[PDB]
């Protein structure tokens, strides 16, 4: 009837700090972030390099990098040259994809340890020019975040505007999003106090020829604010009755992260005691303009999938793309915001697209108390959103 | 114990014709060549849009494709926007790659029906400028398809520069390779004009405003040989003893090619009849200069992994990224080269990288005779390979 | 010491090619080189008697370094040679013209070599130096940018050419009626042999090609008169006058002539074709540029005491028609006199070259004795003009 | 008629500024309008007096149609006043000067304003117009392809340098002397304010910030004297001479004078400050610019029958501490009267604008009687030299 699958669990999740947009980590390509997020990993694992059989990792920007990105972020964290790699896209989606796919290769048998993630370097995203013959009159050559990352295909309008749209629909405010936007620095803030993130990131050092070192141990986008100047920004989406501001918007950003995953056998043989089992996941699509909802239905579809009840989930990280998203979530599924990316996320943390939702699953694997159910979601241009859901050891 | 897996069919397996670059599918972007054969695959297999759950697309030059190539693609060929996508990036292993993951997903029975496959258009590779301060003497606009599609990151040098590597460590010569490109072309050339790929391949109309419609139904690259100017051509990449030519190398190319895969409980359920067993699938890694021996790695573990022999696989489908790598696989695994490439491949057909390795698939689909094995193989750049073992019904 | 007296001795020209059209292999400077050698060859003097050069030239970017330097060694002159390269846009090559006049008339130099050369095909894109904007970088045309926009209006010259239409009452029709004729004199002029010593032809040469001989000018062939009036007006979409068939083109040539001192001319046994009699600069409101060639005919007339009548022809720039037609409007002069041969509406207009190219056609063209005038405008609102005599 | 007398007037200059520096957001022309207002002003004559102008500027490229018309009228002169851009390369700016003094002298203006401007942190980069090629293409540095390439040699005017070095035998150790030399006089001559009657302040304003203003050139105070002889020499890594420190460096700036007849000077009851004697321009092998100003200098001496005792200061453009040096060795002149407070080395090189520079240093810094000599090389084997006498 139902196939009798392996047991996934991650045995390590780590992650570099994410810097801002032509900030802190901006030198390092996706691919040297990969690196230094993998060979983190597997040191928190404890367990040798050679174990890693193979690698998947979330990268949405991919132009420019150089051939096979996975591959040079793997052999660049000193991994086998036998270790095979494949480079996953699927919008912001990816990093979590990545993990879904590799786990999925686990319960297969395929393999019995992968590492799993996704990175993104924006601050060295390239610009584009078509092949061919210039045109008289000159030529605008494109961004390719604005082109390939930031807008909708089909509606011809950058994510600001779909989620301009579903503000509308739920009747979310300028001030409800300020609100959250406001908590999600805040959250962020409290969290690195308390040092909530010591097992997660890895420090990177920034290594420039003649200038002295820069050791960057922290993530950069949450201390750039100002809570006063948040109600008088200008919407950048929206001139109109616009709600979406750059204070209350997710921003653009460099950071990678990374997880072991191996079978509940593979853990045993190895010693390793495993932090989490990864129980179900799914994806849901809507149209396009719909995607900050995606992640309302893929999380119900892991919850009937399990059958579960939103009550018994401790701890959700609904990946903060706009602080409408979360909003637009907490509302549809009637769930306690309390309850709602606890430690702060996207909006004050950033968004490197590939990465983010690799981020919030080992996010929810360190901060849950034993026994308890984390479901991660997140949503993706083009109308899609993945969701996991997992519990901890 | 090993988990207890649903077993996946081939349903359907539908593809572009090949254009040459600049030729004749040039105006298509890659997207559109996906939405083309995703459309043919699901008529072909005489089944509902709406029974397909999920898409993945091998793409390894996304750059300028606009969001979610894969989505673009899904959408363009009327299904459901409720299907999620994915694409893929295995480099030249990418369309392989895609059902090799399906697949996996299909076992797991996450999904009942699914489609997957690849999809390039070369001709519409962007150049790249780096965003940052303009340095001084000049900037440079990078070719993408050389920067991201055929140059070693590690040993900084051409796929084909590998080529001549392995050439020489294996002394393959000129002449050898010279000879198997000629029979690469007549094999082309022979199985369609015998009409070989009559359920294979669909037709595409090329429309321009003011202009004649072009109907392109067969591929475009085989035609383009000349067999007494094949000896006397230099070689493109290396000076000293060099053996590689444009002639025995594979080209660049526009094409896009999809399969539809189901459980085998989906078919009856669906009523359909299902042309092949997907039997086993492995990917293997070596050094990235030794790329060209990768598959011989990748077949060997299906093999092993089944309990097969060599000698009991009927078709062989060993991508034609050079000439030299066709020739290397045989030498190393010793087969009938009677049973390689029948039907022609990549030297002479082209070779759309991302489409290439659910295009040999798809063939040996059509062309193997009921119970017969078909064993698939394709290096890809940073020295992988995948394979696939199927099984006709 | 007192004024030299200016003579021109020879002036040649290559055939004007077509916007990336049969001379679009050919750098500007190469063109150059092509005419000052011939001018010196038609002259019959040793390279060595060419003390200095002046060629007009307004697209300079990518040329590398010093292009009228290029253009001189190109053509074999001595090293010895100073050269200077002139920017009045499309004024350049009548400027370059004037300004070695005024160098051979102080007694500062006997014989010098004087043109414009331009290649439009090969002009390039710019991107700025910097940052790179997020959203995206633009790569301006420089022959928009540079060449064709009215810096203080922020439009195109084709713009200005509308406002001039509009405040003179000069319309569509009629524009359309010179643009005709231009072609249908161009027609005339070359089937009747009258650039057979003006112009030289150029032999463009491509490895694994055959040598192709471009002998005649391109642009004249490219018009299909029935479609004049039914065309887009380009510059100005509703209620516009101005379009592609009666404005002119974007084209690459060069020209080039020998002047010496009366003196010089002597010394060396040289037969002059002309004296060169006045020239003067005139300058306007920058929108107005199309009327600046009428001030300045008139400066050179009332210079030497003349009156138009004494004209026997006019070679009035025809950036536009319309600029013609505004010329022969304000100064009431017969339109029989005026562009007789053709000009750039239907020759093309490589806008370096076209000021130096009407001169010498002035040159060869008079019959002894007659006076020829010639005028051309340029973007900024100025205008430069010659009066020349057939000797 | 006989030939005019020509006068400078007054002439004025901006600070200069390192490239990416105090000025670079600002465009050459309205460096350019900035010099020339200044130059007018400190003049004292109605602006409407000016007659016509000349703008060396050697990198044209992205800044819009007709530079020096735009310096003009961004100046507030009439739209009247005829305008031509000048290219000798580096002698750009004294060949502006040149030309216009031919125009005066032939009584073809009376008055008229002549200078140089170039803004190097704003010059471009360039793509062919065309097909992109397969495998990518390298955008060219507009610098580097049109201002610092020797077309011929196909190697950096630094190059060319190394050339005279080796020919000379000057060395490295004398050309770091000499770059230090120019570091120290163009401090000391700031220090004195001997730039007081020369140099106008420059704001520059950012909405959203303070304004800066610009007092003084920026180059001089960017050296460290112990590091001078620790450089690699950039052009040149085996036997090399030349340095970052002893070449000039890439800067932006203009200069403006305003040159009379004496006759105007007399009508408007103007005290000129100095008469224009004679000037010539030399050529000799591309690679072979450096010795160039020589030859130019000797014949303005030999025109006019003065010996190189009768000179009180000379200006040898300092394209590279090299240059100066050869000057000195082959002219056999007294170092103490050469570049005496400073010169491009220290102070910096916007191409275009130094050779109009360094004929307006002369012109303050001379004293009544005294006759100076002003001499630039160029790209291409060039130079241009002109003699003043302080009035
Ligand atoms: C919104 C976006 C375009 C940035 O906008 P921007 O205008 O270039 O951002 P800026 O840094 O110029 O900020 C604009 C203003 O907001 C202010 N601001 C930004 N963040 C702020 C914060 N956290 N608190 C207070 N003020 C803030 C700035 O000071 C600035 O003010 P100013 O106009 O007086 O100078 C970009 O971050 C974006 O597209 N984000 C969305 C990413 C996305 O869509 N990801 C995928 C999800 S589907
Ligand atoms: C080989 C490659 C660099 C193109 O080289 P190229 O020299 O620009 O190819 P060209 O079309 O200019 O062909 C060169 C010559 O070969 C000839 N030629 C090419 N294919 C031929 C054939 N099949 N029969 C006869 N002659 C042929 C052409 O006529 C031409 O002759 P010419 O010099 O008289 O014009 C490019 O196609 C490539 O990189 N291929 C490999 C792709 C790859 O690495 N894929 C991934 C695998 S890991
Ligand atoms: C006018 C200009 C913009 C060209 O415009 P364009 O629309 O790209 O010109 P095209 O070659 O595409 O011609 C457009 C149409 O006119 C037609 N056409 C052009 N010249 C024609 C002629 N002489 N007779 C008949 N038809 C003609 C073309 O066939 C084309 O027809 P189509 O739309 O059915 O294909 C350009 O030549 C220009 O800028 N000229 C002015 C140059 C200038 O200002 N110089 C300095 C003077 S101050
Ligand atoms: C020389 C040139 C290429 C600049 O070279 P560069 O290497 O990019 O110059 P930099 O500013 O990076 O200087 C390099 C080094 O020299 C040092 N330096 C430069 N000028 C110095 C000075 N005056 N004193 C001490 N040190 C100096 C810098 O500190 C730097 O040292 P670092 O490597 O420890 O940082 C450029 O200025 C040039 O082309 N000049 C000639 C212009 C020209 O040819 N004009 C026309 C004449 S015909
Ligand atoms: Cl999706
Ligand atoms: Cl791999
Ligand atoms: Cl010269
Ligand atoms: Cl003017
Ligand atoms: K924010
Ligand atoms: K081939
Ligand atoms: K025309
Ligand atoms: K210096």
């Amino acid at each position: 009837s139902k196939p009798t699958l392996k047991e996934v669990v991650i045995v390590s999740a780590t992650r570099t700090p994410i810097g801002s947009f032509l900030g802190s980590l901006s030198l390092l390509p996706a691919t040297k972030l990969g690196s230094i997020a993998i060979q983190g990993a597997i040191e928190k694992a404890g367990i040798p390099k050679e174990e890693v059989k193979e690698a998947y990792m979330g990268n949405v920007l991919q132009g420019g990098e150089g051939q096979a990105p996975t591959r040079q972020a793997v052999l660049g964290a000193g991994l086998p040259i036998s270790t095979p790699c494949t480079t996953i896209n699927k919008v912001c989606a990816s990093g979590m994809k990545a993990i879904m796919m590799a786990s999925q290769s686990l319960m297969c048998g395929h393999q019995d340890v992968m590492v799993a993630g996704g990175m993104e370097s924006m601050s060295n995203v390239p610009y584009v020019m078509n092949r061919g013959s210039t045109p008289y009159g000159g030529v605008k050559l494109e961004d390719l975040i604005v082109k390939d990352g930031l807008t909708d295909v089909y509606n011809k309008i950058h994510m600001g505007s779909c989620a301009e749209n579903t503000a509308k629909k739920l009747n979310i405010a300028r001030n409800e999003q300020d609100a959250y936007a406001i908590n999600s620095y805040t959250r962020s803030k409290a969290a690195w106090e308390a040092g909530k993130f010591g097992n997660e990131v890895i420090p990177v050092t920034v290594t420039v020829k003649g200038q002295p070192d820069v050791v960057v141990k922290e993530d950069e986008e949450y201390k750039r604010v100002d809570f006063s100047k948040v109600p008088k920004l200008k919407t950048v989406f929206q001139k109109e009755n616009g709600t979406v501001t750059a204070a209350n918007a997710s921003t653009l950003n460099d950071g990678a992260a990374a997880l072991v995953l191996m079978t509940a056998d593979a853990a045993k043989r190895l010693n390793v005691t495993p932090l989490a089992r990864i129980v179900a996941f799914a994806d849901a699509a809507v149209e396009p303009i719909d995607f900050p909802i995606a992640p309302v239905y893929a999380a119900s579809m892991v919850l009937k999938d399990v059958g579960l009840k939103k009550e018994d989930i401790a701890m959700w990280e609904v990946n903060e793309a706009f602080s409408l998203v979360v909003l637009a979530n907490i509302k549809m599924l009637e769930i306690d915001p309390q309850k709602v990316n606890i430690n702060g996320g996207a909006v004050s943390l950033g968004h490197p697209i590939g990465m983010s939702g690799a981020r919030i699953v080992g996010h929810l694997t360190h901060a849950l108390k034993q026994g308890e159910y984390g479901l991660a979601s997140i949503c993706n241009g083009g109308g899609g959103a993945s969701a996991m859901l997992i519990q901890k050891l």
